[PDB]
């Protein structure tokens, strides 16, 4: 499905987030083996990353805007829940999530 | 602060839907860390936020733009995810409310007026 809302999420929201200096830890799934995090997939049951969201927008996976917005939300929430409050990654996620919300405030109404 | 079409939608549509939700009660007022016996709360959460504060701010025309009110809702949810354990029920309550917040925000009027 291709709606004006999903087009905006792809061309405005994803475009702004993908290129952000803090985006690199979120562009691909968390490689728990490489990172040495054996409890990752035990705590995070729904892993999500921008690369998966990007691939989904490119292959018209979503039916509604709300579904893509929930995937961005899952990615940020996974980060806050798994990591320690003082981890830099939490600050990086918060910075990107603020941009996500600022952009979503201007999204088409459908 | 001013009265925009988007700020009106956040008050009459978004806040209206969230305030009355069965899972809203722990979010209607600030986290009472003294009553809860949580001495580390204000050490980890430096920007406390709750729906009651957001509601009072919408009622008193505190915000200049919808994006500012949306950031306060986001701070409230993020504070919950960061402070609590992954398995705490409060995290599930916050996630349920945040999904409604995002569903409602998707239907907000696109352009901000006055
Ligand atoms: C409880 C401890 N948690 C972690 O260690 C942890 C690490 C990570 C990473 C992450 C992913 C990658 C690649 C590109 C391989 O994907 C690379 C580095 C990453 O993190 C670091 C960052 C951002 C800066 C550093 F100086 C060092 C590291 C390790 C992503 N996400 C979303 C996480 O939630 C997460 N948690
Ligand atoms: C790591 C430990 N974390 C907590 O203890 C914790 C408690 C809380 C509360 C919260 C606030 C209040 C009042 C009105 C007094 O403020 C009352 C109960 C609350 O929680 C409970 C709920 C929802 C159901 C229960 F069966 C029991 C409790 C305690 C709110 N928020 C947003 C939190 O993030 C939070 N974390």
């Amino acid at each position: 499905r291709v709606t004006n809302q999903l087009q905006y999420l792809h061309k405005v929201v994803m475009k702004a987030l993908w290129k952000h200096q803090f985006a690199w830890p979120f562009r691909q799934p968390v490689d728990a083996v490489k990172l040495g995090l054996p409890d990752y997939h035990k705590i995070i049951k729904q892993p999500m990353d921008m690369g998966t969201i990007k691939r989904r927008l490119e292959n018209n996976y979503y039916w509604a805007a709300s579904e893509c917005m929930q995937d961005f939300n899952t990615m940020f929430t996974n980060c806050y829940i798994y990591n320690k409050p003082t981890d830099d990654i939490v600050l990086m996620a918060q910075t990107l999530e603020k941009i996500f919300l600022q952009k979503v405030a201007s999204m088409p109404q459908e």
